[PDB]
């Protein structure tokens, strides 16, 4: 028989984490009489009175947060990292070593808005929020390796403050990703002497079958080795080592490629929708970064509708990631909605 | 100042993958005000007349299960490989390429009564259990180099179906975890000329700070190097390459420690304990594989208490999986209750 993508179950290769997908294109025809998503409401002040991350309000430690209009960055009550941790005890056991982990977290309130995530924030305080990310990885950078932006949004995602938000954890180590990640690109560019994902976009460009948002500057698609339903891969379409390396314009455009992104997203089931995203871009570790090729990924949950989520379990915890659609199917389903939030546009 | 793994972040190694975990000891303190799980009801019937695992009941296919006994298996009616699929085209692009995948997947009945999980379940039923995954792994593993036993317990671990079970998932190669396991130890075997986990059993008989269950044949354990909150790692005292290479002394043993894990589990919140657990054991692949040691890892998303769970999103996807109590306090936890399940 004709090999079929479209219906024949196959493996694709992630070039950034070495690492396969394995699809079957018809495994979500099965009956699902598992759990059942809470989606989110819609009607949510524009400032909550108790919540910890509001303008003005007092934090669980007492600490009063001051009465921002904008973004607002303050060092997590709750750090994951400090900055003066005493080393660990390191050895060479083959069997359980351990290693110093220095480092920070910090979290970002997008606006005093309790009520309104990304896709409903204006260009300009879209383009706020990248200039704090900007801002952050600058300063942290200077003293760790490894800067970390993200964000989680939704219960779905482990969001544990409604509030929107991000944070960043400095890290004084490459993590897992991030080592992998460098590697992986470092090995393609000796070889092809050219960015793996510089390389990835253009052919993106030149297909389109996985393309999402196309702005002047970036390009979101759903990657071709993408592991969640609607994963998402989000590049500037110019060779760029770091977010502190983009240009205004690039920034700006940032800001419209986001709201754009988000927007279909939330309009691809009518609702909030949740997901983990984050950064990837060239570590401050005074090496050669040219290999690198900034850009952010987006890992949404929701796979059938608004209630009815993806499950990384048994299989995939044991054996490899897997995927119940295709990456053109995702992509296609997240083309045909509107990229104005469907709350703006009032449609 | 003096390094206490309890009150400071580190990183632990995992030998099994060459990854590393982040341990921030205190990062559970804070305030949770996101989602809360649903604890699965105690009382349900022992025979569900609308239920697809039941026996006597007919599948969503319409196809017809027996009046089995004991456990039971049968092909998935929507399996996620076929024996038969197409090869791919395969290339040696470094931006996009497929391979090929085939396989098989199956669903195994624990037993006909639809309201007994596994500490519930007799030793004998449970080594019943242990007879069908040998059977299984033996039989698949004529054709496929890579058999994965797994279940997928509670909602919170995606379960699709209440009927106490769990699946088997063939495959035409060696999926990702199998991989590196499988390179993994075989470079730790050439250089110690002795198996990891083996050694790694040892070390841990020589400590006792992460022990769970410990019995005749068997190791549980909250590896040093434990992702998830209460993760455990289960294995054999002595060297055991497959499943189905088990004495029946050892298998009826296992059976034992299982009634014993999962009892300690469901005890710690006294609430069914959800989790994705598997087995792990050499491939069939017709190589030496003396480096190899079966081991089975369960995967509980359970933290704080039975409505709240560890999330592995944000700082864990794009960087580096984190937890926020160490292995040797998980493991406390754990051997201060009972392992006799609280409704017995
Ligand atoms: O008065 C307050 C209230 C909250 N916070 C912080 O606000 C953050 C909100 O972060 P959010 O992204 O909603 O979730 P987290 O509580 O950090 O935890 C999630 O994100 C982490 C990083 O991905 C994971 O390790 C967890 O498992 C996952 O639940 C938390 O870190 C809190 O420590 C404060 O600093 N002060
Ligand atoms: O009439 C029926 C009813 C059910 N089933 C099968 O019963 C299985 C029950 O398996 P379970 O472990 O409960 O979950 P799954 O539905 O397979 O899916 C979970 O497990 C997969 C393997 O880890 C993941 O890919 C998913 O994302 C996760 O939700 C399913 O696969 C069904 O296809 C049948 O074959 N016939
Ligand atoms: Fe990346
Ligand atoms: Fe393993
Ligand atoms: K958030
Ligand atoms: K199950
Ligand atoms: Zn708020
Ligand atoms: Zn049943």
């Amino acid at each position: 028989t004709q090999f079929n993508p479209v219906d024949h179950p196959h493996r694709r290769y992630n070039p950034l984490t070495g690492q396969w997908i394995l699809v079957s294109p018809h495994r979500a025809k099965r009956p699902w009489q598992g759990a059942q998503e809470t989606p989110a409401k819609q009607v949510l002040p524009a400032h909550d009175p108790d919540c910890f991350l509001c303008a003005g309000n007092v934090r669980v430690t007492g600490d009063k947060n001051p009465d921002y209009t904008g973004t607002y960055v303050f060092t997590n009550d709750f750090a994951a990292l400090m900055s003066d941790t005493p080393d660990a005890p390191e050895s060479h056991d083959p069997l359980m070593r351990c290693q110093s982990a220095r480092g920070t977290s910090r979290v970002i309130c997008f606006s005093p808005d309790h009520s309104k995530t990304l896709p409903e924030l204006s260009v300009a305080a879209l383009t706020e929020i990248v200039k704090t990310w900007q801002e952050q990885t600058a300063e942290l950078g200077k003293t760790y390796p490894w800067v970390q932006v993200f964000e989680n949004k939704g219960a779905a995602m482990g969001c544990s403050n409604p509030h929107p938000g991000g944070q960043i954890w400095a890290n004084s180590f490459l993590p897992n990703e991030a080592e992998r990640e460098d590697r992986l690109q470092k090995e393609y560019f000796a070889e092809q002497k050219s960015p793996m994902l510089v390389d990835y976009v253009q052919r993106e460009l030149a297909d389109g079958s996985r393309t999402v948002v196309e702005t002047e500057h970036w390009l979101a698609v759903v990657p071709y080795w993408a592991a969640w339903p609607f994963e998402t891969l989000l590049l500037p379409k110019a060779h760029v080592l770091r977010i502190t390396d983009l240009t205004d314009a690039q920034r700006s455009d940032l800001a419209l490629a986001l709201k754009k992104l988000t927007s279909r997203y939330d309009n691809l089931f009518q609702c909030s929708f949740p997901y983990s995203m984050g950064w990837h871009g060239a570590p401050f570790n005074g090496e050669e970064n040219q290999h690198w090729q900034l850009h952010a990924h987006f890992y949404p949950p929701l796979l059938r509708s608004a209630t009815v989520r993806k499950f990384m379990v048994g299989y995939e915890m044991l054996a490899e990631t897997q995927r119940d659609l295709t990456a053109e199917q995702a992509a296609e389903r997240l083309r045909a909605v509107s990229d104005i939030h469907f709350r703006e546009s009032g449609v």
